[PDB]
């Protein structure tokens, strides 16, 4: 057998200040209680658990909103937190090893990517969700700081974040032309304005169906890693699945990617060997029946999976066992006496 | 931005005759009971209630069967009712304003698509359906008038359907060669016959699995609208899309269209600039469970949006907020100084 | 109208030792609940019922564990019981006479294969499943037969097979290049290195993501049936299809086949008009829902539907209905008066 990545790291990022629906701080226990590290390991690869970044949250009268967000301050300490943790991961494995994370909400994703582009400044991001997160804070309807966290990493959208003191070490570290989204379906106007404005690549679920799984991601690696020469922040929202594959989120919305779709995205990007974070975020244990709860877990673990290089077509033995030198009379021997 | 259709009409038909599943009366209230509306007018079109039709509903007693029809009077002085309001809503609006119509079963379509034909006696009907809806009262084992409506409007089929005076002021408005039906997987044996005779333009399940949604829509247009000239008639049976997505209707077929084959061909209708009439039935909020009943909200809704011209690709904003405007510090401007 | 096949044989064969959860041996129950029966029927042909086959199940002491296998003696017992009826079934008809078999779990393919390539010595294996379902008995980490089927049957393969005395009536009938794998997602390593090494035609999802399942039939039948002169054994694991589609199975595996999929390559098998064997396997009507059983009831029913020939596009009548010849009078004929 073969494989890229022979080591990974797992980390947990139970966020769950960035939305108002409790139980995505229980995102990471669910793909712990998996059989996902047993799969891992069976494929080949050394999975290394590097714990949980514990998220800061304040009291509600330490964080007042500010600029109709909600939990700001604890957004900016977390933000910076995630990226101390991330940067030291990264540069400390500096055929790669990837790090695997899982919310949480998709608010941590300002920190894993500050982190991620403090050890590999070169990186480009791919963005796998059915909303664009790209939200500024005046334009947001629901000051929810999981629809804001791309915003603030954009250097050309800094003219349209409000200036606040504890928002200074969130340093913008990506250019608009880095980022590639797969699987919208529900923008805000003002994030169509914004992506469109700045010629960020964006392929909706329109484009899926008119130029197929295959298009789209060939097409999405070439806006923003067109030779394989930049690392690769993956960011991949559970709700971009179809609700009927991936109920337990947050904010569902019909008409999503297929499971297999998911997959096809996941085992390209693997298959660059570039890959260097894969997040997964907005996985609720506590939304659904146990039945819905199952097949999300059941659809993520499939998902990191793919990541990590699992092919669906198949695994060499590490070693082939022949019956003969267990000294067991095969049924070709016995006839051919 | 820009809209083809900036206003539109929305007419309730609770008919709930054509079938014997009560529950379809409850369709428009289903969707009325909705965020369709707030939808709608979020992407800046203005959407006007028109009310409901009040079905005619005779006692037993006053209908009883006739050439196995069941409900017949009933439906022939509803079809007539129908007709009567759709003409008078068309003429009204004769960049064109779309009539919503929610059923209800599918018999309405006898109704509406007389009056529509007879302010506009050149339009072409696109019948979404996993029935065909077209066969003759002496060829139908079920005798419910659902699964006729089709058949008194054909020309081509005057003398398969038997003379009854109520039936009179019903006259025959469309051609065979007007009709195109997308979604086609539970054809009855005559219906078969009478399609292929009089060549009925027809796509059905195994056409979408071997040419794509792509490819059939383009291809039902061709048929029936080749250079756009037609006005069209959308009637859109829920058991099109399959179960999985539509679950609360009352005859389910597995194996129909995704919900996002569903919104292409509702995207791609509504792109032409021709959409007069898009008519939405079978809804039943009686049959299955409260999530089922949820879930077939929620494809109901995607697809109507759909129709009157809802992007899955973004809108842009009416209006661009701007940071300095508002007098507030952005973090641009504070590094700037 | 016209048919391939205008008569078929049932035979069901509750085989239930081949894996431990019970359940499989009402698996031919549940499709003479279904109206599989009065559907092919109504399609024009004359369905046989040619009864139940007998499994052989020891009592757990006079069949202990040999070499890891569960049941092994009662599969060897059973396995020649089938063979034997199958053989009989097969040669009685020898425009072919179809047999369509459901079982029951996957361990009873070793029989029917047998028996059927006892009357067809050159025919072709189509396997539909998530599973290789090929592991020679020292490579199986379950022990369960369900899972070694295909081993015992495959020639190049028997220097890997134990040899055990109440095996040898159990001779391999089967070539390497006569087997050919739709919709693998699920192999075991050993079950790779061997399909690979013995260069056995096999598309795995991925394979159908990547080209389409038109395109996978038509390779999987040039692979193993190029000019159509082979008779086909259609081996069906109902697992083969995604559980959002049919749940009531042992070992379902998510990512699979839809509905839509799966009835293409039935419809192409059986265009072929070589269709000679037709099983279902691994239906277990005692896992899930009771809306989990109906849904993967409708499924197995329309997929054998599809194999003796239906089609979504419509069935002719066998006698078209004139409304003149029952002397009725046609609105045609009442206005040309
Ligand atoms: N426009 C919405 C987008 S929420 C999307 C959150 B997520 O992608 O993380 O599930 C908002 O600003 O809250
Ligand atoms: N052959 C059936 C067709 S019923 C289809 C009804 B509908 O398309 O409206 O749900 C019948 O005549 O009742
Ligand atoms: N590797 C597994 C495969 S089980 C597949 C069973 B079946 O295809 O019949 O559902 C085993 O040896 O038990
Ligand atoms: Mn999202
Ligand atoms: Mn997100
Ligand atoms: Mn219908
Ligand atoms: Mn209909
Ligand atoms: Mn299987
Ligand atoms: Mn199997």
């Amino acid at each position: 057998p073969k494989l890229l990545y022979t080591s990974a790291n797992f980390l947990g990022i139970p966020t769950n200040r960035g939305q108002p629906k409790i139980g995505t701080y229980q995102g990471p226990e669910l793909i712990r209680k998996s059989n996902f590290f047993q799969l891992v390991a069976e494929d080949g690869i050394q999975l290394t658990d590097c714990g949980d970044i514990i998220p800061v949250e304040l009291n509600e009268a330490e964080d007042p909103q500010r600029f109709g967000m909600k939990w700001s301050r604890s957004f900016s300490l977390t933000t910076l937190r995630i990226a101390e943790r991330v940067e030291e991961l990264m540069k400390q494995s500096n055929k790669s090893t990837p790090l695997v994370i899982v919310g949480g909400d998709h608010s941590m994703a300002t920190g894993t990517i500050l982190g991620h582009a403090e050890a590999k400044p070169d990186l480009c991001v791919l963005w796998i969700d059915a909303h664009g997160d790209i939200n500024t804070p005046l334009n947001s309807a629901s000051g929810n700081m999981h629809g804001m966290p791309l915003s603030f990493l954009v250097k050309e959208l800094q003219d349209q974040i409000p200036w606040l003191d504890d928002f200074e070490g969130i340093k913008p570290c990506l250019n608009a032309s880095n980022i590639a989204y797969i699987g919208l379906r529900d923008l805000d106007a003002h994030e169509t304005h914004d992506i469109r404005k700045h010629g960020i690549a964006y392929f909706t679920m329109l484009d899926v169906d008119r130029m197929g799984i295959e298009a789209v991601i060939k097409e999405a690696l070439l806006a923003v890693n067109p030779r394989l020469e930049k690392a690769i922040h993956l960011s991949f929202d559970i709700d971009a699945l179809d609700p009927l594959v991936a109920p337990s989120t947050g904010t569902a919305v019909p008409g999503g990617l297929t499971l297999r779709e998911g997959l096809r995205i996941c085992e390209e990007v693997s298959a660059t060997g570039k890959l260097s974070v894969v997040e997964l975020a907005e996985l609720n244990p506590l939304l659904g029946s146990q039945e819905d709860v199952l097949k999300t877990q059941s659809s993520a673990v499939h998902i990191l999976r793919a990541c990590l290089g699992h092919c669906r077509s198949g695994h060499l033995p590490f070693k082939v066992r022949n019956l003969t030198d267990q000294g067991i009379m095969s049924r070709a021997a016995h006839m051919q006496t």
